[PDB]
């Protein structure tokens, strides 16, 4: 089992079966093939990853497949990256080739930028020999800066052999994909979908910021399978139409990036009883994710917050004494690229093992790993420590709340008092009387000195680029 290979035997046997969509634009399998191919052969003899530059074009995915078969792997930068961190990129990879699947004219400092068009109407074969092998570098993933991770093409074989596992669906299924492809959450959608002959569909930046057009995309294609940030899954809970009842081509669900509140998922069980949901919990540096649970009905009544599961193949996870979980094994990158400090700081693979230090505070309790916090988000005040994290679950634990992140407020380099920034269950009437009972609610879950001075009531969350909650610009909005 091989990535190119499946890929292949599906094509092989039904060439028109639709392999990408991205709204009215469609990619079959053989065209897929095809110009994976044709690329591949502008692509040869390069020993320099093939900068992959665009958003939801289904060329992205040539793309991808292309410089797979060349062996030189990909860079994926998506277009809501900012410009200078683009020409950062391109400056630290050295292309030789940079792939422009937009519209508009792209170009670089580095390397020969081409169009869809060259391959469009190359003449190239299309039949090419997949010259990768298993310890080169498929990708080159760049970090959210909340540095390129360097992965090995033998941990996304193994990664995707292991979603396919995870996969209760089978084969030919309709896929969504929500992750821009500079996320390796899409990743978890690609590779998987591809692998199993699925159509993989591409929920894009609009989307997300109109969710009448996500509506409208949803009608048109009955998506089986979605993979997706937890926080675009909680915002998709308020189209009301997304229900089992009648929406009921989907039946399975993963999770990654982002703790998966109590409330949604409860919210989603209801709503699905049938379907398969997963959490999953890794960091881009041990290959998408490393760790797995379904969560039922049992999950969700016997766990008051969820885990996230147990570890994969490639994945050996233990707890250092302070708490910080390490993940040893294939899934481990080689490293970030062309930075030796940033490198050394937290990984650590001698003698072929090869070991990642994660910054996240882990717990094994009765066979199953939970996500605590990551380790900077931890506050002393009072003197006492909890994780930032720890305080936004007791909010989320309040029938006032429907969703809510905490802000740290220093001065002299220290933490003062906590701001909560809450999307109320109701939209909040009156000001005095909801901080007040937020409050009061909190008596039972939270140690006052833990309980935020002041709340600020916001209508939505922001979302980062790739559809996690934006704290940076929570913060922006508190601070002044
Ligand atoms: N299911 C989950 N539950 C809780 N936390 C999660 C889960 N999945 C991922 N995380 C968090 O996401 C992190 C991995 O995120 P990712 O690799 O996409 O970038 P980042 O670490 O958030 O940002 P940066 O690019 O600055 O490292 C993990 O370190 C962990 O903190
Ligand atoms: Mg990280």
């Amino acid at each position: 089992t091989d990535i190119i290979n499946k890929l292949q035997a599906f094509a092989d046997a039904n060439p028109q079966s639709i392999a990408v969509r991205h709204t009215t634009d469609e990619l079959t399998y053989q065209q897929l093939m095809d110009e994976s191919s044709k690329l591949a052969h502008r692509l040869q003899g390069s020993k320099k990853p093939m900068i992959l530059f665009g958003h939801m074009s289904p060329y992205m995915i040539v793309g991808m497949i292309g410089a797979i078969k060349a062996g030189c792997g990909y860079v994926p930068v998506d277009t809501s990256i900012p410009e200078d961190r683009i020409k950062m990129i391109i400056n630290k990879v050295q292309p030789e080739f940079v792939f422009n699947t937009t519209d508009e004219s792209f170009e670089s400092l580095e390397g020969e930028v081409f169009t869809i068009e060259d391959i469009k109407t190359s003449q190239d074969p299309v039949i090419f020999d997949s010259q990768i092998k298993d310890n080169d570098t498929v990708y080159t993933i760049f970090t959210s800066g909340s540095k390129g991770v360097q992965i090995e093409y033998a941990s996304l074989v193994q990664f995707t052999e292991w979603m396919l596992e995870l996969n209760k669906s089978g084969n030919k299924q309709q896929w969504l994909n929500q992750a821009p492809f500079s996320f390796d959450l899409s990743v978890m959608a690609i590779y998987p979908c591809l692998a199993s002959g699925g159509t993989l569909n591409l929920v894009d930046k609009n989307m997300i910021n109109k969710p009448k057009l996500l509506n409208e995309m949803l009608t048109a294609t009955p998506i089986n399978i979605w993979v997706s940030t937890p926080s675009f899954m909680e915002m998709c809970l308020l189209l009301p139409t997304l229900n089992e009842e009648q929406y009921g081509s989907l039946n399975e669900f993963f999770f990654c990036g982002e703790i998966l509140p109590h409330r949604a998922a409860k919210a989603l069980v209801s709503r699905f009883p049938s379907a398969t949901i997963y959490n999953t919990y890794g960091p881009t540096e041990a290959t998408v994710a490393v760790t797995s649970i379904q969560i039922t009905q049992e999950i969700l009544d016997q766990y008051p917050t969820l885990p996230v599961g147990v570890e994969r193949l490639g994945a050996r996870l233990s707890t250092t004494d302070d708490g910080e979980l390490v993940i040893e094994g294939q899934s481990v990158s080689l490293g970030y690229l062309k930075n030796d400090q940033k490198t050394a700081e937290v990984f650590n693979f001698d003698d072929g093992i090869r070991t990642y230090h994660t910054g996240d505070k882990a717990k094994f309790e009765n066979g199953q790993w939970f996500i605590q916090g990551r380790i900077d988000f931890q506050i002393k005040l009072n003197g006492y420590r909890m994780e930032l994290e720890e305080i936004e679950t007791q909010l989320r634990q309040s029938e006032f709340v429907k969703e809510a992140i905490v802000v740290p407020v220093y001065k002299n380099d220290k933490v003062i008092h906590l701001i909560g920034a809450i999307v109320p269950t109701t939209e909040v009437t009156d000001n005095a009387e909801m901080t007040k009972n937020i409050k009061n609610d909190l008596k039972s879950r939270l140690p006052e000195y833990m309980i935020p001075r002041k709340f600020e009531w916001m209508e939505q969350l922001p979302l980062t680029s790739n559809g996690k909650i934006d704290r940076k610009k929570i913060a922006e909005v508190i601070n002044g």
